[PDB]
């Protein structure tokens, strides 16, 4: 029986939330403590009293999640550069090389993007690294375009998705006062 | 023969540009004097020295255009009041409150917006009001949402339009360091 709850969290993918549950916490050193929350909230607590859930998941909603998404749908790497650890963006800048050899760029644009809600915290094994995982669906048209001046570049029908998107923050208490960002980060990124 | 001529100028309606050039001309007191341009440039000048075809064209398809026409495709009131003459404003939050009675909103999203030339150099005959009318295409994609978080309101298959517009810009030498808008304004501004 829980032979089979393995094969299916190994079977996900679908599920963006449970894949970065995974993608951190097998791929190379992930483990959970057992936090219980408290310890991971307290903690953000240290780094900044000001810290609330409501603060936050408001932030998450009304400025960070909209934020970066939109810097997603397009070729907007200075915005995830910003938002992005040096892994999930790299990764990232590694299909937008690719994606510039077929002399075609991305625009898309995002619609709605609801549901945001901090769902788990819990911190990373290595270094006991505070983090939260987010997770909200995006109704957005995505398209690409191009290379010069070029209509709607591969494909005129492009479907208006409703995507699902998970993702793992984290705050670094040095490096608060950077007002962009202000302490966040993105710990590998997955769209669904 | 032009007798014909003010057929068509009467019967265009489609090229926004001709549009305008008529909705000021005719609709009140709209006059031209034939500046020959050069009035109307070296009177921006004089209103602010800074000023250049080049600079306010970049101004125009880098921040001001593909500002107020996302606001335009959404209902951002917030953004088009700050732009828009009391006569253009007014008659969009016309359509505004009677497209509200539906349960509906606008929500689209702007593409590409091409174009964006400043044309014609002219000034009203009432008050000698120097007028600048920029041109520009913009492959947007129109939808509207309902009143209760409900999907994407009355139809599915919206298509991505790809329409032409035709705005008439007017400056004041009053409230020029408004930062924002600072001076610039929009004369009845017309979709095509």
């Amino acid at each position: 029986s829980i032979q089979s709850l393995k094969n299916k969290l190994w079977d996900e993918s679908e599920n963006p939330l449970i894949v970065v549950m995974r993608k951190i916490t097998n791929k190379v050193g992930g483990f959970f403590a057992e936090t219980e929350s408290s310890r991971v909230y307290s903690q953000f607590k240290l780094m900044d009293p000001t810290f609330s859930n409501e603060s936050f998941t408001r932030h998450l909603r009304e400025y960070i999640v909209p934020e970066i998404l939109e810097a997603y749908v397009k070729g907007d790497v200075k915005v995830l550069k910003k938002w992005f650890s040096e892994a999930p963006f790299n990764v990232y800048a590694a299909q937008q090389k690719i994606f510039k050899e077929q002399d075609v760029y991305a625009d898309g644009r995002i619609l709605d993007i609801r549901g945001v809600e901090i769902v788990s915290a819990k911190l990373l094994a290595p270094q006991d690294i505070p983090v939260l995982v987010v997770g909200c669906r995006a109704q957005e048209i995505n398209l690409y375009r191009k290379k010069k001046t070029g209509e709607i570049a591969a494909g005129d029908e492009a479907n208006i998705l409703m995507s699902s998107y998970a993702m793992v923050f984290t705050r670094d208490p040095e490096q608060i006062d950077d007002d962009e960002t202000e302490g966040w980060k993105i710990l590998e990124f997955v769209r669904g």
